């Protein structure tokens, strides 16, 4: 009945990110949204606390953009960017150079996160083979970092639930420090900002040479925790970055459209990115878009005659999708006639006391928070900080009791996401709070 | 205005696959689609003889299919399946596994074809180490071979021209020989598949014991010239990893959804892959959704408790999305009620006389086709069958002259592509057959 769309669920499915014998001890279909709440086939409500992994804006069944969509129907749904082009596609390009870090001025669509980063990396290789520095091949990326599930994205990530076992098939990177306070040992924001660049300097005068791009996430590390950089720090690996003649990727797939109370989150300390990555709230979280941005410069080391070999040959059958980028054209306006990322930077304000209020709690260690992008680190003594064993599956507890109370959310090992709608109201956001500190302590008190 | 949407486009995209120099001397922005025709901005109407890249079933604005993604709107148009699922995406799966070999039972949604294949190597491998075999980690992939553009498909793809700048970022793989009948010395299709087996058959033999998995396209090379495997072909090499205890991957992205003549290809030889991509076409051409097909074996090697760490930590955010997930299901319907594949392999009967008519032009080499997946490969000399030198650019000047005609197809290398919508009646066939062949003689006459 609904009895049966359970079972085969159990039946036919294979789920990203999840452990099929844990979903088919709690199963969770979900058949409808309205406002940033989703309803399962029973009639259940919950709280979308993680904004559908990261990615819903405008909350669901959002008019305007339900309403581009039919609109975009009523002309074509797709034909493809391989040899031209389309209207949406043209029109949402322009709107993306006008909103974007002032250096990126050219637009290279796809479908996924996984595959900006997978074509930023690309480009970044193919851009010093093409001008004749054949020997600028590696990457440095970050530790504590990801950029999507690809094998190109693997090997510039640093997840090691995740990553470790696909060594064999990992291209060649070298892992850089990164800051992170809170277990850190001096607790020092601006001590281990200056030793992990000092750190990073010392790399890249060794190796620069044979190093096409270093990648790091906006100011947030993402699935590592919601890891919040140190200030100056980003503007810090820029700088070093500019100075070795190493490519710059910024990954925006997370922190991109609002989410940080920017627009992106570079925006922060002003950081201009050689390449950027961008996805998730692009469509305000209805349909799979995803961007590349690039500079002029970049651009034209791929522009000449067709047999001067120039090209950049890299491209999905879907890039481009007038569906997708309709409903993202809206999505801009939609930033643009609400204030959205104003609204999200006054909300995060009083939602700060809100979360730093959780540290009553005495299995909260720490709470990060940029925006509307926040991690509750839980920890089995504040005192020490030492984690609970991972056997006690505590994060996993927790996301079930929110569940049961009617809050959706996925824990980053023992960190309880919350990354709310943009759209989410003050009081929305209280009401999530609660129910997150509420979740935290029932599981908690009891060390399950 | 046209003409600044045009310089728009010039200005701020940076498109796939494209020569952006070539793109900017011949710019081409799509309006509007009926049917199998696509429409301009400036009025122009063309056939749509590529099918938008391998991916249009049913013509644009597809009423059905409109519908569909209406009617999901007004419920949701994306939820997770990060641990829990949504209504379309389960019913979906269902019926997936229904239509798709018989040894396939499990579904494991993207976004695209690349990430499709990039879930199935990742899926090979980690098979192999969580029943502990940590030896089989190789791959074996088809020269020639096209698997999408992400850095483990690029991998096992052997494309000259696209891969292979980025050598240094694979990802050692062993290379097996297709039969390639046109221009080989016997060919015989028969003499050919023979040797290629024994030289598989060889290379099994020798490595097998570090052999995760082989990875093959199903009975059609597209990217390399619409190249069709001889009978017995796939079915030998089926035969022989199974004799080797080696994964078989089938790539069904391109000839996947009624494009060959069979709902899927693979059952022309009554292949049962281990596992199996598949995209494009499984919208109808709408939105950008993509399936990995396992078997119940490698699904529950994946499948334990948590904490022994047998989990697949794979999963974009899209993965499951509602809205291509409806499309999707309606595409489906229409395969039923309109018998889509029966009209095909009907209409593939007439059209393979259309194309040997073609045959009958001084440059017109070979024909290849496997129902509505077709190619004619260009020879400066027939007798000889020597190519035109690259850099005299046929297959980029035919598809410019189709276009001037009013027909949209782009060239693999001298090969003429033609893959017409699956719903092209047999008066359109023969329609764009015709502008095919007055383009091919009116650019190759010029050229000795
Ligand atoms: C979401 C994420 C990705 C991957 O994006 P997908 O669409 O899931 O493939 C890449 N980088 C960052 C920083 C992300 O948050
Ligand atoms: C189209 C295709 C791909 C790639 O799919 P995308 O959606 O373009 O990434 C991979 N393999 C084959 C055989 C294909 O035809
Ligand atoms: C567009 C998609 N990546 C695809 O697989 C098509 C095959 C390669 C396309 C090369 C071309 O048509 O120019
Ligand atoms: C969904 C997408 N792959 C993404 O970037 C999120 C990765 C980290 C999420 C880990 C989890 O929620 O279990």
């Amino acid at each position: 009945m609904t009895h049966d769309l359970i079972e085969k669920s159990k039946k036919h499915l294979w789920l990203p990110f999840t452990q099929m014998k844990d979903y088919d001890e709690n199963p969770l279909i979900i058949e409808s949204g309205t406002g940033i709440k989703v309803k399962d086939i029973n009639g259940k409500e919950y709280y979308d606390g993680f904004s559908s992994v990261w990615l819903n804006v405008h909350g669901h069944r959002k008019k305007e953009l339900d309403d581009a969509i039919k609109k975009q129907l009523g002309k074509i749904a797709h034909s493809t960017l391989l040899g031209m082009t389309n209207v949406p596609a043209t029109q949402l390009a322009e709107t993306l150079i006008d909103i974007s870090p002032k250096k990126l001025t050219r637009v290279f669509y796809s479908d996924s996160g996984a595959e900006a980063m997978e074509i930023a990396l690309k480009m970044a290789f193919q851009y010093w083979k093409n001008i004749g520095k054949p020997e600028k091949q590696k990457f440095i990326a970050m530790k504590n970092g990801y950029h999507g599930d690809t094998i190109g994205a693997v090997s510039v990530g640093s997840i090691e639930l995740f990553h470790h076992v696909y060594g064999p098939l990992m291209f060649e990177s070298y892992k850089a420090p990164i800051p992170y306070v809170y277990r850190s040992e001096s607790g020092d924001p601006d001590e281990c900002r200056d030793q992990c660049l000092r750190e990073l300097a010392q790399l890249l005068e060794e190796h620069h040479e044979e190093i096409a791009a270093l990648s790091i996430e906006s100011m947030v590390q993402g699935a590592s925790g919601m890891i919040v950089m140190p200030e100056g720090y980003l503007a810090g690996v820029r700088e070093l970055c500019t100075t070795y003649d190493v490519l710059m990727i910024v990954d925006e797939v997370a922190t991109g459209f609002g989410r940080t109370g920017k627009m992106f989150a570079c925006e922060h300390e002003n950081v201009q990115p050689d390449l950027m990555a961008a996805g998730k709230g692009i469509t305000g979280g209805y349909l799979p878009i995803a961007v590349t941005f690039a500079t002029e410069d970049i651009y034209k080391a791929f522009y000449d005659d067709y047999e001067n070999l120039k090209t950049f040959f890299h491209g999905h059958s879907y890039t481009g999708n007038q569906l997708g980028c309709a409903v993202a054209l809206e999505n801009l306006a939609l930033f643009e006639s609400e204030n959205i990322v104003e609204q999200v930077a006054e909300k995060s304000k009083k939602l700060h006391f809100l979360l730093q209020d959780l540290h009553a709690l005495p299995h909260v260690g720490d709470i990060r928070q940029l925006g509307f992008m926040c991690g509750a680190e839980l920890v089995r003594s504040k005192e020490t900080k030492e984690p609970y064993p991972a056997d006690r599956r505590i994060g996993y507890k927790v996301s079930l009791k929110m569940r049961e109370l009617g809050m959706l959310t996925r824990p980053l090992g023992d960190v309880i996401a919350f990354l709310p709608p943009l759209a989410s109201t003050a009081e929305e956001l209280s009401e999530m709070v609660a129910i997150m500190k509420q979740a935290i302590h029932e599981v908690t008190s009891l060390e399950d």
